[PDB]
């Protein structure tokens, strides 16, 4: 309850998943109340390395339930000060060419529609809540990808909305600047969240991230949420519609499987 | 019928519009053969300054239609070689807390979905029609906006739906490239559509043109059509996944208003 | 038809290279008179497939020998209305470890100030010849490298001097606005310059090239040329600090080596 | 709390300027030992908030004193585990047309070539050290400006220069990422540094920060500061090549003076 974060409430989306799980757990160790949020069943079967997440079941698809759950989660912290909107439906469906009206909505409901719902609905609670007002501010911190600003293939879907997320980021820090809240988007590269190390051990992916990814390894979850941490803290106040990009320079990179060690 | 799009097929949405009427133009002045689509009653009211453009109402909105309007193009042009995506809802609703559901919805359905629509359907119609084999090549040009970077003020919906727009230019660019089809964005800066120079005649906007772009004026329509014509020709054949910026060096200038002129 | 650079006088440097190569011979076939300008060897053993070039040597490490030939040229061709700055040190030296001063320098002096003191002197000429007077305008155009924006392996004083061109590129851009001259970068990915295709036959780098290009292939001269021509005609009007991207989508995708028909 | 860089040596240049003496005192108050390097006379004027910084005078202009002051500050810490290059000189000179040879050579030989001095030889320190050994890593620390990648008016040689150090930064990450260091950029906006609130007082310069920074006011050093901790500390290590921007919003935002609240 001392920490980088004291006194903070903070609502984490996507929270049972690899990254939401590092962020709830680095945010309680940072002295936050913190209200862990993902679909109902993906809550009932986690459990944190660090107690006191207050556990609230949100659909990303179903649009009443994300208002009543941030109400729900707002009334039980007492207020909001920091949203990190991690929730999503990951990987890949195929060609552009063979891409179904059906996948094409479900990216595109859940994770662009999602995070602009939860997102208003946060953004509303913190003003409500003095954000702007007295030397009080806020937080929103988007969950992108690499995928933001370059392109993975066969998966369009989930490519598109990670580049509506990157500019509703910035389209929100510029219409809330003026009310204290100060909006940026964290950009992971390739992340095992196996806890196993058997995310990325297809040999041909094995492969492309060893020549693709400068420190050659996917990264761990706990590398990206001690950037959730840094946007949140008050020492962030200058920071705001801004990525910071954790990739193991992915996206710094071109022909790195020509570099020396590799080639 | 000579021109540097001699013989070629193209599909221009939103060609009733100020950027679509120009490249349809610009289109049958170089040789092409051109479909004209936009909603039923803005085709009505457009007359071309250049003869031989064949208008097909497809609203965006309605998924069925934009399958059956791009099957009835196909049909007449006798295949498809370029298509240039313009068609788009424009403009700004006021703050990202004020967002309603409504003007979400609207900005994505038909600015985002209805790309991604119209683009799958041109990509497969392409692909039928020959593209990737015995050398032939094809082309989609989708136009975005400096808003798929950066974000202008109370218009969170129409700059999200660019965002998306942008990365969805670059998931076609890479997995349409085996099917020799090239996939680029224009991103225009502001673009004076009224035929009038009273696009940006009020005056706190008309001082904001003068500081923040380079060239000090609003762009013509002509001025981004060029780039369509560019973009859509045999010389262009290693050009995809990029975009084509256009905004008299808005994008690229910080603090515009000290310059010597306008300080 | 008419040329599509009419009446205009242009220097080109790097006109030994592939690129410049191709750029005179296109600036050429669209009716402009050129300057070529590189080292005196040369352009001593390069004849043109078009006639009409005016060959003057300069080597751009001699800063009044720069001087001396930007003026000699702008006399020979009465003015000036395009600069096409294209002449640069290639290739990589080893780690960034082991960079030398002399290496470090000889990138920097030649690929960056060379870039500076040829636009300068060009900037002014076109100035001095009527640019920003009777809706006179002028073109100046860099050839800089995906390297502009993301780093290959063991080239860091190659990859350094590319970001400093991109950024005097749009600084050029910003305070020659009010002259009249449009200022734009030129982004090309690998191209085979061998006339052979024998630039990337080395079989790690051909298999690098099939992954990390969408196109699958190096670029050819004509293809990075076209734009030169896109840029410095007169349609080009609302186009200044900007890159047109020629890489057959490198920059634009990630993991290209996972994508259907590479795996 | 123990300190975040607790036992870690570091250096940091540009140190008696705002950004840099905010660095050596976060980094002290963080537990580093820490070596402050700027100019002779503007050292021997500064005075640090926090006890324990060690002086070591180095002009970036003269090379030889490079390496001298890196081997002396070097063997005084004992090792080398961060480097934050910070020196450099600031503002601008007027129009790109009347660009000195002097001024260009200033910018570019202090701010660039003083970069590269200063990291290569850091970056061998840090090797020599063990970085890259036994699960050691180091950090290189780069301070840009949103002008590495757009252009403010009348300050060519500065800007090119900034987006020099942008590429070198990606350059370092890429060779050095297999000897286990880390190397990323800090891009700040404007920041005062007067200590008084009057580094954009003047009047003009002020209405252009209300309507370009989205946040409306200059950034302090400790909000430039705080990222060098972020960016050092042994928690983000899988942060390379990347750039964390600080800036209130100005580099994510277009058409800011229309906002609610500025129009
Ligand atoms: O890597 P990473 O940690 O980001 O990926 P991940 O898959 O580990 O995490 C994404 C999180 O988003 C959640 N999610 C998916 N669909 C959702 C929905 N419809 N409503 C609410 N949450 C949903 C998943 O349950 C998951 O916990
Ligand atoms: O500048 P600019 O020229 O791009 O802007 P613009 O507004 O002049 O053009 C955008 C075009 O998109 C069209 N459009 C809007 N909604 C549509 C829909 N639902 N279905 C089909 N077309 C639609 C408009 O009619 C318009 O012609
Ligand atoms: O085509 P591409 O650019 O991809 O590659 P390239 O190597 O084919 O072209 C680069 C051109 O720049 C020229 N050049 C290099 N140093 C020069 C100097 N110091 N002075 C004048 N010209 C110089 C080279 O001769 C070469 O013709
Ligand atoms: O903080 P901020 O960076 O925004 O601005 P700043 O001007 O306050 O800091 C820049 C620092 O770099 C130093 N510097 C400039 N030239 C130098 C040189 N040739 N050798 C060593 N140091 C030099 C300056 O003394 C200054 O302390």
């Amino acid at each position: 309850r001392p920490g980088r974060l004291a006194g903070k409430a903070a609502i984490v989306t996507g929270a049972a998943g690899g990254i939401g799980r590092a962020t709830v757990e680095a945010y309680l160790r940072e002295g936050a109340s913190v209200v862990a949020m993902d679909l109902a069943p993906r809550l009932a079967a986690t459990r944190y390395e660090e107690p006191g997440a207050i556990p609230i079941a949100c659909d990303l698809a179903d649009r009443a339930a994300i208002d009543a759950a941030m109400a729900d989660a707002v009334a039980r912290l007492g207020g909001l000060d920091i949203l990190v909107a991690g929730g999503a439906l990951k990987g890949g469906t195929g060609n552009f060419l063979d891409l179904s009206d059906a996948d094409w909505d479900r990216y595109v409901d859940v994770n662009m529609t999602g995070t602009f719902l939860t997102c208003r609905a946060g953004a509303r609670a913190m003003v409500a809540a003095g954000a702007g007002k007295d030397g009080r501010s806020a937080r929103i911190i988007t969950i992108g990808s690499v995928n933001s600003f370059m392109a993975e293939p066969e998966a369009a879907a989930y490519v598109a909305a990670k580049g509506g997320v990157a500019m509703l980021t910035r389209a929100m820090a510029v219409d809330l600047a003026r009310h204290g809240i100060l909006v940026n988007m964290i950009a992971p590269g390739p992340v095992d969240v196996t806890g196993n190390n058997t995310g990325y051990s297809e040999p041909r992916l094995a492969e492309q991230v060893l020549d693709e990814v400068a420190l050659g390894r996917p990264g761990l979850p706990e590398e990206v949420a001690t950037a959730a941490v840094f946007l949140a803290e008050d020492g962030s106040s200058f920071i705001t519609g801004s990525t910071i990009t954790i990739d193991g320079g992915l996206s710094a990179m071109i022909f790195g499987g020509m570099r020396e060690g590799r080639r």
